[PDB]
């Protein structure tokens, strides 16, 4: 049994094993807060999440759940996974805290480029991680729905991860369907805010910054042009149809006059992932097909998941349900090998 010790990080009590030690406060996450910590058993860096109250309500209880079958699942090399998950408890009858840890990633896109004007080398390999792991995360059913780059971890060599997925903030690379409430939508969702976030990573501003959801659908158009009838059929409200048909008709721009300057595949790319037909965007199998990740595009070495049971989701139970479940969950887990690569 491990040793555990208490130490005080955003001010509260964190309780881990001896193996994490020089715990340093490196910001929120979903549902919890994370330190930077250095694993003594392999010498590496790792990040640990503290859930926040994981069973404070069913609510709780289960998006604990929800994350922990997530992550235990994720095995891809642009996905966030799990290096260890613990608890001091030790039993279920004490069992109240949760902590996940994976690969220490020390900064997230907005610090790649925030002070640096990126070469396109280099932006299309930041893109094509993205896409890469989002292969990964759609072919078991899994769509991130709020993908920014506050959600892109990466680390001292442009290595890149996908974080939070399947679970104020801003709205500015969220897909139309998403922001305004479309009844149906699909896993292309994710595909829009990759255009958003490339648009940004080429020119160095925001695509879409708007002040509101009215602002940043007009400023959404005025790019794309105005939508035809039929995708009128996707939105609810008849107050939001009725406004955006009263719209004065507005042409598509010619991506070309937009991105003055950069690659014309960057551009094609940018016109084939920023539609507003969902139906019609390119999805993230074929994006990393495009060439413009020729250097980097390698079929053997971008994989899908296996199969993922979300038949829970479904499922109301009760906290202690849910709680017993995770407690399951965290017993049954498997480090993976620190070497889990071979050379192609
Ligand atoms: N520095 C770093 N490195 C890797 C991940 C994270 C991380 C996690 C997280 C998720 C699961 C897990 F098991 C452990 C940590 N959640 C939010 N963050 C963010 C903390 C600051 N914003 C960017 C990343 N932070
Ligand atoms: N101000 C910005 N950074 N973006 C707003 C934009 C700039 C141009 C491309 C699209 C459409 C239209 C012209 C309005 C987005
Ligand atoms: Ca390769
Ligand atoms: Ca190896
Ligand atoms: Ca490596
Ligand atoms: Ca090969
Ligand atoms: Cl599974």
């Amino acid at each position: 049994r491990p040793t555990f010790y208490r130490q005080e990080l955003n001010k509260t009590i964190w309780e881990v094993p001896e193996r994490y030690q020089n715990l340093s406060p490196v910001g929120s996450g979903a549902y919890g807060s994370v330190c930077a910590a250095f694993d003594t058993k392999t010498g590496h860096r790792v990040a640990v999440k503290k859930l926040s109250r994981p069973f404070q309500s069913i609510i709780h209880a289960k998006r604990t759940y929800r994350e922990l079958r997530l992550l235990k699942h994720m095995k891809h090399e642009n996905v966030i996974g799990l290096l260890d998950v613990f608890t001091p408890a030790r039993s279920l009858e004490e069992f109240n805290d949760v902590y996940l840890v994976t690969h220490l990633m020390g900064a997230d896109l907005n610090n790649i480029v925030k002070c640096q004007k990126l070469t396109d080398d280099h932006v299309q390999f930041l893109i094509y991680q993205i896409l890469r792991g989002l292969k990964y995360i759609h072919s078991a059913d899994i769509i991130h729905r709020d993908l920014k780059p506050s959600n892109l971890a990466v680390n001292e060599d442009s290595e890149l991860k996908i974080l939070d997925f399947g679970l104020v903030a801003t709205r500015w690379y969220r897909a139309p369907e998403i922001m305004l409430n479309w009844m149906h939508y699909n896993q292309t969702v994710d595909i829009w805010s990759v255009g958003c976030i490339m648009a940004e990573l080429l020119t160095g501003r925001t695509l879409f910054p708007g002040t509101d959801h009215i602002d940043q659908l007009k400023l959404i158009l005025r790019l794309v042009g105005t939508p035809g009838a039929e995708l009128l059929k996707k939105i609810s409200s008849e107050s939001a149809r009725n406004y955006i048909q009263s719209l004065a008709q507005m042409p598509k721009m010619n991506f070309a006059n937009v991105f003055i300057g950069a690659n014309p595949l960057a551009v094609d790319l940018l016109e084939k992932m920023l539609v507003l037909d969902s139906d019609k965007r390119i999805t993230a199998a074929q994006a990393l097909a495009h060439a413009y990740f020729a250097q980097y595009h390698d079929p053997d070495d971008e994989p899908v998941a296996d199969p993922y049971d979300q038949s829970f989701e479904s499922r109301d139970l009760l906290i202690d349900e849910w709680k017993s479940l995770t407690y399951d969950e965290v017993i049954s887990f498997v480090p993976p090998p620190l070497d889990q690569e071979e050379m192609e």
